[PDB]
């Protein structure tokens, strides 16, 4: 029918320009969507590198914080040792040591010097100790005569005496004050 | 004007072939994309766990150093104390007690034992302890003859002398050197 | 040939719709991967603020680990100080200070008290000190006669005797049991 042809070639061509129309806008998205995967995978490879990084210092310091807590808990149990076993200088309860203590120069006892150095230069005693019945309260009859009785008990209390010093010497040089 | 209709099919056929080539290397755009955003998507969520973890281990690392941070601060407040308090080997400067001092065997000086154990099996001295005037160089005058007074003189400084010796033994007593 | 134009646009036709068919297709995937180009760079976004935030307490916690570690070394030295250096309560082996040594009310060896304050009230004694020879098995011989060789040998021991007291005194008094 003579007009057919005229109205086909027509209206194709208001779809290929419509198909023109479409193919450039796909063409526009297409072109923008390839930078963005572009900087995407760009970023997510620079990610990746970061937290790897990070990785490799998390395990790192948990090594060195289970490290430290060894470490700590060494210290922990010397200082609950030191604490038990220390003697102190503030203390007010009696200390005791297990142990022979020796000291420079002086012991002393609520700040004045009670004992020093060994004295020497003594010639030990010889003879009995006495260490029993003492009355230093012992007196002696003196007559206007005379009396061997009298003489012998002073001189029977001088022995005792000198007995006891001999004794009292025995225990300063057994402690040591005294050689 | 008979010979239109074969150009303009002519034209159409070669946008038609202009179509078909765009179309192609559009489908091989985004077949392409289809991949690349696959992956990347892919990769962004094993990022998320990884990051996910990390989160995890940072968070608790926080925790434990934390923690650590307030036993050091603990432990070093005990050293502190502990060195203020403690009685020291190489102190060279008097060091002071305010407690009672036991030890086993011995005390020395310099090296030397100068006080050890109590000494036992003593008895008690009796009567007056001397702790007054006392001369180690008062004589005795001795006659040919007897005298009352010479004797007494003998007996008086012998009670003195048993007397200063009691003090003595009080002193050490009370010390506890003896028994 | 007449019939070519018909075949012609046909064909054209057939063409037309498959283009149609085809960039349906496309668009259909495009807008699908726009929506998912906006959902991996808005998670990128994300995922880089909480590195970015990890990152911000790795190397803050690598500070606190380095910190920690010097305090803890300092702390094992000091621990080691006192170590050597602290009077152990425990310990066996006889103990040395290098310092003067006092201490509240009392010394003890072996749970007795054996040293405790300076006992005072002494008046110092005078004369000779005897730390020589001594004898304290001597006797006398006592007649029934006045012998003024007797007498005169009894007088002398009692001078040695009290001599000797005084000697010993000194050294009570040297070391400081008695002022
Ligand atoms: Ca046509
Ligand atoms: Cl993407």
């Amino acid at each position: 029918g003579a007009y057919d042809a005229q109205v086909k070639n027509d209206e194709q061509d208001v779809e290929l320009a419509d198909h023109e129309a479409r193919i450039k806008q796909l063409r526009i998205d297409v072109d923008d969507h390839e930078s963005r995967i572009t900087a995407n995978t760009k970023a997510i490879t620079a990610l990746n590198v970061r937290v790897t990084t990070a990785e490799g210092e998390i395990a790192s310091l948990q090594t060195n914080v289970s490290a430290l807590d060894g470490r700590v808990t060494t210290a922990e149990n010397n200082i609950s040792a030191l604490q038990a076993d220390y003697v102190s200088k503030t203390a007010t309860t009696s200390q005791s040591l297990a142990s022979p203590l020796n000291v420079t120069t002086s012991y002393s006892v609520g700040g004045k010097k009670v004992l020093g150095a060994r004295q020497t230069g003594w010639t030990a005693a010889t003879g009995t100790a006495n260490k029993g019945v003492f009355d230093a309260d012992l007196t002696f009859a003196v007559s206007d005569t005379y009396t061997q009785s009298e003489i012998q008990a002073i001189a029977n209390a001088l022995i005792t005496e000198r007995r006891r010093t001999k004794a009292m010497e025995d225990a300063l040089r057994a402690h040591g004050l005294i050689d």
